[PDB]
């Protein structure tokens, strides 16, 4: 039997790793990882490639005490995704989100962690594109919020391609987005943004959001679906759905949006009722 983790599997392993980190010893850190397990920190940069150099990239930070605050866990429907934001202590504040990728042993395949300049008090170097694109995502959830939709697609590449949730169908152009944006515009979807990071690759930003919709159509559909599994409302027509996700962003050389992700899964959903 080969199969891929649960969900709660891989909010518990993001977790651990944290844990692991903080406690100080290498070795716990590294049986967390795959043996060719790859790490890019941060996104833009060279990856690290298998446990050796994996060793040699974290022995330093372990040493020098650094310190993993986790947020909440976000999962994803492909088996394998998980969103950490953290606050990284070291002197230094930064604000990360880990994606990182769980194999079907139960390790860390994979793991990027997004932080720009201008989510790390240890540098005041400018970076005025990071601030752009996580602005662009703020927008998004703006747009939304106002049911603004051709402002919405403004944002956006016609080449734009994206996946809600992750572990979905990737889908594919301005009339497919324009389709979801109506569609969330007429369930009064309300999305607020707490946590935005910046990659230092010149193209990624990511945002944590908060959203709520009406319970109808939305919970029936998604339920048969096989997305998520809620309680049943004792009052269908007032009750919402909240979930609980990261949109992550790709930017184009133009400043547009032609990549975007929404991490969620079935344990990042739940009923507000009322
Ligand atoms: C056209 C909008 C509609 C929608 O995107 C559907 C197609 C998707 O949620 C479906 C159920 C799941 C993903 C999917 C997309 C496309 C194809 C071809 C698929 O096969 C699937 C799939 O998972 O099977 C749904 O989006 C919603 C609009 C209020 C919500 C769902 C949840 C949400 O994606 C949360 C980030 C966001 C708030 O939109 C409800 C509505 C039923
Ligand atoms: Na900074």
């Amino acid at each position: 039997g080969r199969h891929m983790p649960a969900e709660t599997v891989r909010k518990e392993v993001a977790l651990e790793y944290c844990r692991r980190v903080n406690a100080g010893e290498l070795e716990g850190v590294l049986q967390l990882f795959a043996p060719d397990a790859r790490l890019v920190d941060p996104l833009g940069t060279e990856p690290v490639v298998g446990r050796a150099a994996l060793a040699a990239r974290l022995a330093p930070a372990l040493r020098g005490a650094v310190h993993e605050e986790p947020g909440r866990p976000y999962a994803a429907h492909d088996g394998t995704s998980v969103v950490l934001p953290a606050t990284v202590t070291v002197r230094g504040r930064t604000r990360v989100m880990g994606v990182i990728e769980v194999g079907e042993d139960g390790l860390i395949r994979e793991m990027r962690v997004m932080w720009g300049v201008t989510d790390s008090s240890w540098t005041a170097r400018p970076a005025p594109d990071e601030e752009r694109r996580k602005e662009l995502a703020r927008e998004h959830c703006l747009r939304i919020n106002d049911g603004d939709v051709d402002g919405l697609l403004k944002l956006y590449s016609p080449r734009i391609r994206f996946e809600d949730p992750v572990g979905s169908w990737t889908r594919t152009g301005l009339e497919a987005l324009r389709a979801h944006a109506t569609m969330a515009v007429g369930s009064n979807v309300r999305e607020t943004a707490g946590l935005t990071v910046a990659g230092q690759d010149g193209r990624h930003a990511a945002v944590t959001v908060s959203a709520t919709m009406d319970y109808l159509p939305s919970g029936p559909l998604l339920a048969r679906h096989h997305l998520m599994t809620l309680p049943a409302p004792a009052d269908p027509h007032r009750a919402l759905i909240g979930i609980e996700y990261v949109m992550v962003i790709g930017v184009d050389a133009d400043g547009l949006i032609d990549e975007m992700r929404a991490y969620w899964g079935a344990t990042d959903v739940s009923l507000l009722d009322p």
